[PDB]
């Protein structure tokens, strides 16, 4: 929106996952990444009972982490996805990028 650039934070506990939920779409691809934002198309039905539970299995799953370790902070009935891995296990270039910082400056 303005000067911030957010999408995940890295706590004492673990990381935050805020994106833009988009369901309806064909098939759960990341196809609207924002260099400020996240636009993900899961391909789950408009009720969260089935949105949900593709959440909390594409992060279980792609993180491997745990259910007990993905609280979803808000978005429960919104768009908007705000979910929390504690004890990270695995964790996609695609947080990592932000984190590991893909860039260099002659830095020791």
């Amino acid at each position: 929106m303005d000067g911030v650039m957010s999408a995940v934070t890295v706590n004492d506990d673990g990381l935050v996952l805020r994106l833009y939920i988009q369901p309806k779409a064909s098939r759960d691809s990341i196809v609207g990444l924002h260099g400020d934002e996240v636009k993900v198309a899961i391909t789950a039905p408009p009720v969260d009972g089935q949105a949900n539970s593709h959440l909390v299995k594409f992060l279980g799953k792609q993180f491997r982490v745990a259910k007990s370790q993905v609280v979803i902070e808000k978005g429960e009935l919104g768009r908007h996805k705000q979910i929390k891995i504690i004890n990270p296990q695995q964790i996609p270039p695609e947080v990592a990028a932000l984190i590991n910082l893909e860039h260099h400056h002659h830095h020791h």
